Parts: C-alpha cells; sequence; structure tokens
C-alpha cells in the first residue's frame, strides 16, 4: 500500500483480522450481514507515518445515525470548554475573528464559542450529531472538510484565524486535501490544531483497541513533523493530554511564521531516543498485543467456568476491536451497558453482545465488568461506587490484564 502522507511504501507489522463497522450498531432482528474489511497497520517506510493498509469508505462510518455523542462524558465537556477558552484568549483576540472546527459532533467545544458570541463554523457530515449542535445555536454545515468544501468557505466567509480539529483528523485518509484545505483557508497568522491518539501512548498501554475503522493514522511527532513540512506548515507545539487514553496535541503554523516551542523538539528528541516508530518497536507491541487477547480471553473462560457472571462496560467503537479480535461474545460477556440512547437495545458489531441503558447496571449486580470505556475509568467509577461496595470488580486489558 501507498503512504497517504508521502506515498511511500508502507510495511504492515499488526495484522488484527476481518472486523465490522465499529460504530454500526443493529436492531436483534435484524439480518446478520454486516460490511467487514481487514484491520491491519503499517508504518510508510519514507515519513514514518503509522497507518492503516485498508481505508474504510467514508461515507459507511460518518452518515445521518451516527451514534457517537461526544456531550455524553462530564470529562470531556470540561475538556473541550476548557480548550475553547484558551481559543478565545489567545488566537481569536482580534476584530473580527473567525473559527472553523472539523468535526464538531453535537457541539460539545463549539458552543463555547458560541456563547463568546465569536463567529465560527462546524463541520459535521453525520447529521444526526450536526442537528444536536444546531439546536445549541451553533453554525454547523453537514458536509466533509475537505480541499473544495473549504475553498468554498473561505470564498464566502474569509480566512480562520484557527481550525481545530480533535479525534477527527486521525480518521481521514484523505489528510492531503484536508491539509489543502488548511492552506486555503487558515489566515497567514493562523493555526491549524488538532488532538488525536498518540502513538507514544499506544505503544506504551498496549491500547490496541484504539485501532479500527475509524482510527486511520496514530500520529506521533515525527510524523507529524513530517506531515507538515511537506505540505508547507511547521509544528510550532505539542501537548500531551490524557483523554481518550493518552493523545498529542499539535499545533501547525505557516513555515517560518512562528518560532516552535521547546516541546516540540523535546517531544522528537524523546520518540528517537525510545525508537517509537522503529519497526522493532512497532513489532514488539504487535507481539504484546497478542498477549493481552490470550490472557483476556482465558481469564473470561475461567470465569464462565467458575460461574461467575460477566458484563461489559460501555458500548466503545474502540471494544469491536477487542469483541472481535479476541473471539468475545455473549456467551462470556452477556450485556454491555451504555449512556447513549442509540446503541441501546441493540447488539454490538460483529461480536452481538446485547447493549442495554446503563441505568440496568444495578443491584443485583453482576460479578465482573469488562471496562471498554477505560478510558472514561474514573467519571465511570465515580458514579458506580455502589457496584464495587457490593463486590463487583473491574476486568481491565490496558496494559494488562488486571481485575481491580
Ligand atoms: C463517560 C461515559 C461513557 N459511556 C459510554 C458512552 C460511549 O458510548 C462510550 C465511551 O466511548 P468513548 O470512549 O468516548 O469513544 P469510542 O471508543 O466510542 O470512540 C468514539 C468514536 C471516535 C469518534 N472514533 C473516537 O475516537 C472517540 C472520540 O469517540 O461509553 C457510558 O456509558 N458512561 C459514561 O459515564
Ligand atoms: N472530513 C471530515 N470533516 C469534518 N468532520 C468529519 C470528517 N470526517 C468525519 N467527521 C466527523 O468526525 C467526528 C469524529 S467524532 C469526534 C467528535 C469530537 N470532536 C470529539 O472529539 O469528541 C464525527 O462526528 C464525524 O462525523
Ligand atoms: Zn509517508
Amino acid at each position: 500500500t501507498a503512504c497517504r502522507v508521502c506515498g511511500g511504501g508502507v510495511q504492515e507489522f499488526l495484522d488484527l483480522g476481518r472486523q465490522p463497522l465499529s460504530d454500526r450498531f443493529r436492531k436483534p432482528d435484524e439480518l446478520d450481514d454486516e460490511f467487514t474489511y481487514r484491520l491491519a497497520v503499517g508504518r510508510c517506510d519514507s515519513c514514518e507515518m503509522v497507518q492503516l493498509t485498508e481505508e474504510v469508505p467514508r461515507d459507511l462510518m460518518f452518515h445521518e445515525v451516527y451514534p457517537y455523542h461526544s456531550s455524553g462524558s462530564s470529562v470531556m465537556r470540561e475538556h473541550f470548554a476548557m480548550l475553547a477558552r484558551d481559543f478565545l484568549a489567545t488566537e481569536l483576540t482580534g476584530p473580527d475573528p473567525f473559527i472553523v472546527e472539523i468535526g464538531c459532533n453535537d457541539g460539545i467545544m463549539l458552543r463555547t464559542i458560541q456563547e463568546a458570541g465569536v463567529r465560527h463554523l462546524g463541520f459535521e457530515p453525520s447529521s444526526g450529531v450536526a442537528a444536536k449542535a444546531r439546536e445549541k445555536g451553533i453554525r454547523v454545515r453537514t458536509d466533509f472538510f475537505e480541499k473544495a468544501t473549504a475553498d468554498d468557505v473561505r470564498r464566502t466567509e474569509g480566512p480562520a484565524n484557527v481550525i481545530y480539529a480533535a479525534n477527527t483528523l486521525c480518521n481521514i485518509p484523505y489528510v492531503q486535501s484536508v491539509l489543502e484545505g488548511v492552506d486555503a483557508l487558515l489566515a497567514p497568522d493562523g493555526v491549524f490544531v488538532f488532538e488525536d491518539p498518540y502513538l507514544g501512548d499506544i505503544v506504551a498501554k498496549t491500547s490496541f483497541d484504539q485501532i479500527y475503522d475509524e482510527h486511520f493514522f496514530l500520529f506521533s511527532a515525527t510524523s507529524v513533523q513530517g506531515m507538515a513540512q511537506r505540505c508547507g506548515f511547521e509544528l510550532v507545539d505539542v501537548q500531551r493530554l490524557p483523554v481518550h487514553g493518552g493523545e498529542v496535541r499539535y499545533t501547525l503554523a505557516r513555515q517560518g511564521s512562528r518560532t516552535p516551542s521547546a516541546a516540540v523538539a523535546q517531544l522528537l528528541a524523546a520518540e528517537r531516543e525510545q525508537e517509537l516508530s522503529d519497526m522493532a518497536t512497532l513489532r514488539a507491541f504487535a507481539g504484546n498485543v497478542v498477549k493481552i487477547r490470550d490472557e483476556l480471553t482465558a481469564l473470561l473462560h475461567r470465569l464462565r467456568a467458575e460461574g461467575r457472571s460477566v458484563v461489559g462496560y460501555g458500548a466503545t467503537a474502540k471494544s469491536a476491536t477487542v469483541t472481535n479480535f479476541c473471539g468475545i461474545g455473549p456467551d462470556l460477556v452477556h450485556s454491555v451497558y451504555d449512556t447513549t440512547p442509540d446503541k441501546q437495545n441493540r447488539l454490538t458489531p460483529g461480536a452481538h453482545i446485547p447493549v442495554r441503558p446503563a441505568s440496568a447496571f444495578s443491584d443485583p449486580y453482576p460479578d465482573y465488568a469488562l471496562l471498554f470505556a477505560w478510558n472514561h475509568a474514573e467519571e465511570i467509577m465515580a458514579k458506580e461506587q455502589e457496584f464495587h461496595q457490593a463486590g463487583g470488580r473491574w476486568i481491565l486489558y490496558v496494559p494488562e490484564v488486571h481485575i481491580r
């Protein structure tokens, strides 16, 4: 496969087998026919970009009934509001500032911008969550951001001072088109800022469930620096974030317009020192992934043989990789509890575990809950103290399989 950033050769290091769409939740009576694709991950030989080897077409993932609602997490709501206030205090202080968000979802970030009276536009090609943002008074276009739609916004609205994307840029294999988009639309002195799951964290935590249809790229500072530079931008800041299992927020500016913070060089040097993107490191990760599969299935089967009940918690997109790679279905984990109405009373993809409202996780509790939404551990466990007090325990598989 050719690298989507530079056209280099991509070498595979992990093959997770045949997988369903991660965000497709079927009614129980639907035909058992699903779209499947081969999920495998490689690294570009030339620019070090780690990326999937098969693309899922955008319209199969993102469309009218896409079910992920960002605002379902209190930690994320606070995280995005704070980011919005930071932009309002720094990059959006001009006379007539403009901010564009790629992937605004339900408006989790842009509601703060809208509440400050700042001109803005959200790109949200999934119309059901777009309408939730529009109900908050946010300006949203139900389109994918790409060269042409960026051109159209530049023609009608002028340059954006900030273009921001969270948990969205890594989903877009046509990143070159997005970057052309950014070049057409960003002010000469603006910034393109994006935050996504960090390769460093994935490798350290063996958090392979971060790999699924919607995560095409696993960005690093080294690869993002290369990608920027090849397109006339420059990586000028990096910030590590705890959300979503570990992320980096990357700040890109037009080349030479701003001087990189010391943080960029320091993270580049740590990745080079730790051999983050070396093929050998990435294969060692792939072998750790198999070890986690084998320990998790051994545990789940032992639990069953010992007459212990087991459910899951959080109908994450990520969990589709776990259940389908590991072969875990309703035999072993009888239900998954989730707060999203459009995932409730439906079956998880590929493995077909029933999803039930989180309100149903109550006395009498199961013996064990497999914590799919482990990136939300603290928020979830805080709301489920009674479960743990009653003696129920969590099963985690990041960074290793363990119960607590
Ligand atoms: C906080 C909380 C969540 N839950 C439930 C709600 C969600 O269905 C799921 C968590 O999904 P969560 O880890 O955020 O994203 P997912 O892996 O799906 O990934 C999705 C798809 C996507 C865009 N590709 C991505 O990268 C991230 C940003 O979002 O867990 C509770 O039940 N109780 C709670 O208290
Ligand atoms: N080319 C593109 N432009 C804009 N949004 C896109 C896109 N491709 C996918 N999306 C949107 O990207 C969103 C990813 S979900 C992440 C939402 C939010 N920023 C958060 O961090 O929680 C989805 O709502 C999807 O519809
Ligand atoms: Zn490349």
